[PDB]
């Protein structure tokens, strides 16, 4: 045994599983708004010897030795992080060790808040993320609602937009110490200035969780939250098209003749390590650095502009075929389809689209009373846009979706409960082959496009 | 732009850094007890298209679709985890989604405890990990001491063993609901039967954090904590020689009535949706690769080797002029006490690093100082994976001995620790004396094979 | 030394101090809405040998012996408590050991909630009490906001009434586990049914803190909160005209064929003792029992009806002299005077009225921006009504208040900051004697009325 | 209706109960160590018009007006409190508003600690009070263990003294920010100098809860905790012979710079507005009356008497056939161990109550049971205020001895504790044997003078 054998030679069971997933991504129309296809260059850093190096601590302030090189990697990642978002290194710092997006947010709360201090975020069914403090009416779901006290703000169910007025009203009563400006399922731009005013009034930290829109922010195609946020967290594997990791951007420098300084850096860094995490995943840090360099290129601005145009085209196409969209349209990478005016819930549509190799997620529309069967779908452009999809290609995506919706509508006719629906898609021969025909035409269409990453895994 | 360009072509600045780090691992003798050299097979899975897949939830209970393949990847990782530790799938389950070791432990506390519920672990300067509840006298350090109430248990300060009596005494006063039997810097073995007895009495959960010793347990080379522990957490790197990830093993099934075990649902819910978001499916897959390697006859011979190279390192260290904490290693690492040699554990680590031996300073029982601890932590697993054997490991000890002796000569001419390191780079007599060793250090280490890719 | 000497003989320094306070209560117009004059019968029980008896525990379940008699006293107090409020002993229980009102409320939270569970009450400047969870924008004030997480509900500043709509909206976001229906400075009746609906929706306990209105509730002159509340707490020294103590009323009995039982009794009793308190003050328990018996009499219903008529007469008189009142009037024992439309803040008016032996408290009106100088006063009828004040007498009280307001208006002319105002009342000879004349006419008028309690102390 | 009618005329049902309770205290021998007979002067202030005055706030810093008189009442109570304990008003302050002892302690924790901060006290079965943080193995009992994290310190189970060594050992592990030196059932004296040393080391607040021994401290008859404690809490009844209330004494003033003491503002804010509402000015006044009595030469002779009647009770108890915990009382109470006499402390308390001797069962070191503890707590202060002396106190011991012996005879004919008490009321042989003693018990006690009113 040498440890240098190939995965295909050493573990054919796993090696084929990798190939099965690669074929699945190659043949499908991937519309998960949070998914992307990472570049081979980044993946080469992700699966590297940097996995072997323990480097607990920070560059220049480590707890072991031998970190000479990974110090330069981590410092280079920090510089590329600030560069990609046009940040002055004298006003902004970045922590590049958060293992993912959820660890990034929990680090911020741990850094700035005491246990049971109060947090406000967009409610999860309203388009906010778990780590913005999600509690149900029965259970504390996210740990950000266990270790901290969270009250959500809601959408205006008339506009589909964030009710900044109701947020301002309830924030003066709840008195949060931090408010999260950031979403998982929101098609519109966020009024960060308005969020800033609310935070300045109730004396709260404004945290921007730009995970979904980070790539658009780096390409300067949408307004940047760094103009108004004290803290900015993001995922690196969404519109940033990198490995799965997280980042925490924080302000530095000046916040009666007294110079008020920012105190985020030391608290944030201490929260990530040693408070929350152990050894940094330097392979992930490096892979993120590779993608961050890609985010400064003119190529990436072209890419991000395409993501915008393909989501508007997807939205326009859906509107033209009789679909309503929450908030009426989109100004970013995703579309929130309201399927209630067509008679199919988002749960049925998600499964029937999945059987024809169209990958989306059910989504709650304003007014939904059921979570077993939400009334919408979330569709995202970033992944297929990385496969060099253009506006016409996304209009064909909408025409495949419309076929799936019709097949699902015909099955809800012939079925009762949700489980009868799902089993009917597999056991009824007529619809089983009708699905297989659409699946085949979906996969033939998607296979023709180029795919970032390795060829075979 | 296609996204299929090579790293060397598209990002030469990063590619050179990768090559520089690979050269650093190839040329050095890696003695950090928590480090290992991951196999090429796992690394190819770590850097795979599985990074691209969001698969929030668990197999059969995910929240969107498209998880057809990663469901079987996660299930295969689960099966390989239970197989690797000889666990009956009806008595034990495993969560394979923890991002690392620290998240694995924090999920367990979240799953089983309420905020501010009480936990007991070995103190960090006594050899315990941060995530076992470490707070100092000045500051709450680990979040496991912020969100939960922690009191440490200590070593017998001249036996070098865990003071199991003092732990039993304080457990009835503190009344913890969970005690962690697991270490980061402990050369001997843990009495899991005794830990369970203490835990069974004060009615606390026994969790074993076998991160450092997980590989030795899987090879059935050391006693397994799964015989007495309710929950077991581990890292997938270290002695398991895998990607950076974490695992949570929990008991399952039946505990005048039938009381069932209720760990599974709580543990899984704590990992997702409570603490983490989307699983790192590439890490899960790479872990599955390494777990399969842990079932091999090869891995038992590998793990058996690590013990004897640590015992050989200990024996060799006892000679020359070193005493070692606990008097005798029984695992993969050695706790060497450098106080009976006039050199602190901090400066010895720095002098060894400039000569390409990477270790970590460690606090020995009685250390009156943390700026300058009195020991070093040395680990066998990394070099053993480079096919080092006992004769190869006795040479590192005297390669270290040249480093400890060379370091003593400069503390002669300097006072504080800043002056110490400063003289190592500016005095032409020692910079050459460092380089002279530095070549024979790298010349010796380069000759051994290295797991992973050749160039990155 | 025998321990049987008189206070006048053993401690003349204290004995005269007692007499000075008795003269002060006899000569003044006591308008503190929370104050009353306790009967001699109750005071005789208050200062009795029951002080000597430790009786930790409860009747029939004590931890020592010798409680044979105090068991009957405590049981008799419980029966008189239920009797006075027309409560079926099979549906209601009462704990009579809370040392005061604040201990009563903290016992309820401790009994029913975990630390950091959420609480909702009327904001303190809006008329709620500290123990309803009062936090400022800078500091946790009440311990009910330290050990539990509180969000306040506010008044509708247009009506002066509780904004039950905004309470319903914010309760669905905050998700409290207990809501407090009870006030310290509120002139109107509380919609307990509406509070009940809000609690039933968000699945919270409804606690009624009837402290100020308890006597009116016992006399059945205003609607009873026991028809809608799960828990009822009260002070015994306000409109109940008893010794200073507290009570916790809780439901008992029945809350798919399963009989759902109430679980308040054991938790409430355990919270009071041993969780929060030590030995019960049996002298206070007995004195409360004496006053509770008085609350069942036709005399007390006459008294409580008079308190209503004297507050309406006080309100009518103020309205006729150019004063506005928050919420426009009163349906209980107190009046909230808005002094902003007359140019005097409630802080100045309170001090100038105090120097002429009229005792009130400054009060915050809706829209007040300052707490140094609130814009109103809280005036209460219960105390003087116990001195056999009638409607005409309270119209004379208003005519004394109007003289004090005018004297204060003349001094704000001649002064600047608040401290200049207060010192001018003592150091300026012209106003000093002008005050002394009004004080004398106030005291001559009040001395003529009978006074409950002892003659000399 | 005027409100000036007498209690006997207006409420005869209650008036008879009052007379019945006064007769019960007059006819019985009160041996509860925490009970006393309050003076008429204080009771007349307790039941005064001061009940009618709301005076939220503090003298000079109240929130409404009309507090002209009660300001001087509270200030006089403050001055009398500091005077009674020989405190310099520049080094010590006092809050006189705590409703009782339990609120006094809870205010201190609220003032100085954050929720879930750590506290250490003597365990309740070891002689500590609820408010020192008592939680059992099943339930959090006191709110001082709910809102704050408590670990108890224990006695040396055969020395009967506080295990100051084990307390020093656990304090460095638990790292409390406050330790309570104070007891409800402890016959010896507390090493406040040693408690401060432990507190000074682990950097914790030393609070002394002198409730039981406050009167002995004021008479300078026992060593005063104010020499080493940062904060001192007490009840105003018990040995202080006052109304039911509580006090919080705190250090004030100055603690290369000048660090001032910061207790005053926090303590006062915790009492009001954090925890309590309006002060019970009648209780404050009655307390002031009793505090003035504590400055008398009479009170030192009274407190000196209580010691010798407890020492006489202990000496007499050592005879007959009783062993007592800690071997020797040095305060106002005796911890008698009834296990070396075949009778449990629970049944002895009941048999003594039917013969008009009121005591409380108490757990002795080694008690394998709480349903039936192995001791009784007996206190001198109550009967000493009735001008009992050593000869009078040696007769109570053998009045008790008839009770302990009579109780042994019925456990003969019964099994469980329910059958025990049931036989005391239904068997004509023992009900007469109880009544025969019961008259000589009441006949003996009635002859002594009684503080307070004659009829209520
Ligand atoms: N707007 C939004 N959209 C997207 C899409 C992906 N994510 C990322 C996270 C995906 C997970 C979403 C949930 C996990 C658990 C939930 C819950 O409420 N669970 C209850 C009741 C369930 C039952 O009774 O059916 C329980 O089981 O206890 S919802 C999000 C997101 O964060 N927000
Ligand atoms: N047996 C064991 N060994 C090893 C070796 C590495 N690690 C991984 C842990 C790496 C070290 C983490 C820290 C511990 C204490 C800290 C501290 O004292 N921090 C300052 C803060 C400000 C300052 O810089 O002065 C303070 O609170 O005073 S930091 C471990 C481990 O977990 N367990
Ligand atoms: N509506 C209403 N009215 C009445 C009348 C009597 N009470 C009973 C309780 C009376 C006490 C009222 C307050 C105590 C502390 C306050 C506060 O906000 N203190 C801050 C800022 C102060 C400053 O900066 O001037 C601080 O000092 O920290 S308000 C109440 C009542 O409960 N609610
Ligand atoms: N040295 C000292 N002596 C004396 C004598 C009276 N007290 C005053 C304290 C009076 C007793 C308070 C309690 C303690 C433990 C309880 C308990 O165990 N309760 C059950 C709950 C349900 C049940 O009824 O089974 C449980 O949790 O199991 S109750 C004290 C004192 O404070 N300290
Ligand atoms: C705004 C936001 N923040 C944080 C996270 C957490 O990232 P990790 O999953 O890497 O922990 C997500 C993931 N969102 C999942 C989705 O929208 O499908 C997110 O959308
Ligand atoms: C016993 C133990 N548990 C948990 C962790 C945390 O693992 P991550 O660093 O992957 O979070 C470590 C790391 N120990 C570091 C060392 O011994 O050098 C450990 O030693
Ligand atoms: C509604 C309410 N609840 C509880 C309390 C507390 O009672 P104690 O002060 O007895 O603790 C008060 C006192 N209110 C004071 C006032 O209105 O002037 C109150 O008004
Ligand atoms: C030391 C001590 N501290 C505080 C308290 C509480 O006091 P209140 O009961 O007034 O709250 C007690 C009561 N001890 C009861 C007994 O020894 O019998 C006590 O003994």
């Amino acid at each position: 045994w040498t440890g240098q054998e190939s995965l295909s030679d050493s573990d054919p069971e796993m090696w084929e599983l990798l190939q099965r997933e690669k074929d699945r991504q190659c043949r499908g129309l991937e519309l998960i708004a949070s998914e992307n296809f990472c570049s081979r260059a980044a993946l080469e850093a992700l699966g590297s010897c940097l996995n072997n190096k323990y480097s607990e601590g920070y560059p220049g302030k480590r707890y072991y030795g031998g970190a000479e090189v990974v110090d330069e990697i981590e410092l280079l990642c920090q510089r590329r992080a600030l560069e990609a978002f046009d940040l002055d290194p004298a006003q902004w710092g970045v922590n590049v060790q958060p293992y993912s997006g959820s660890p990034a947010n929990l680090a911020v709360y741990t850094a700035l808040l005491q246990p049971h201090d109060r947090i406000m975020g967009l409610d999860l069914p309203d388009g906010g993320h778990l780590t913005h403090g999600y509690m149900s009416d029965v259970k504390r779901i996210s740990a950000t609602s266990i270790f901290f006290e969270s009250m959500p703000y809601k959408l205006n169910p008339k506009t589909g937009l964030i009710d900044y007025n109701q947020l301002a009203l309830t924030a003066r009563l709840f008195r949060p110490r931090l408010i999260i400006a950031g979403t998982s399922a929101y098609a519109r731009l966020i009024d960060y200035a308005r969020m800033r005013e609310v935070c300045d009034e109730v004396k709260a930290h404004l945290l921007a969780d730009m995970a979904h829109i980070s790539g658009l922010v780096a390409a300067k195609v949408i307004p940047s939250p760094f103009k108004h946020a004290d803290i900015v967290t993001t995922t690196t594997h969404k519109t940033l098209r990198g490995a799965r990791s997280g980042l925490i951007f924080y302000r530095k420098g000046v916040k009666t003749g007294r110079e008020i300084p920012y105190t985020f850096e030391d608290r944030i860094n201490f929260a990530v390590f040693p408070s929350l995490q152990g050894g940094p995943h330097n392979h992930a840090i490096a892979a993120v650095a590779v993608a961050l360099k890609q985010a400064c290129t003119p190529m990436f601005r072209e890419y991000s502009l395409q993501v915008l145009k393909n989501a508007r085209a997807m939205a326009d196409a859906l509107l033209e075929r009789g679909y309503s969209l929450v908030s009426g349209g989109t100004d970013n990478h995703l579309v929130l389809v309201d399927l209630r005016p067509k008679g199919l819930d988002g749960a049925r549509a998600e499964r029937v689209l999945e059987l024809v190799s169209i990958t989306a997620n059910k989504n709650t529309c304003p007014g939904d009373r059921s979570a077993i069967t939400p009334g919408g779908l979330r569709l995202g452009a970033p992944a297929l846009t990385s496969r060099q999809f253009r506006e016409d290609d996304f209009r064909r995506v909408v025409d495949f979706i419309d076929e799936g919706v019709n097949i699902g509508l015909e099955v809800k006719s012939k079925t009762a409960k949700l489980q009868d629906f799902k089993s009917f898609l597999l056991k009824d021969s007529e619809t089983s082959q009708r699905l297989a025909n659409l699946r085949q035409r979906v996969e033939q269409f998607a296979r023709a496009f180029p795919m970032p990453g390795f060829d075979e895994h």
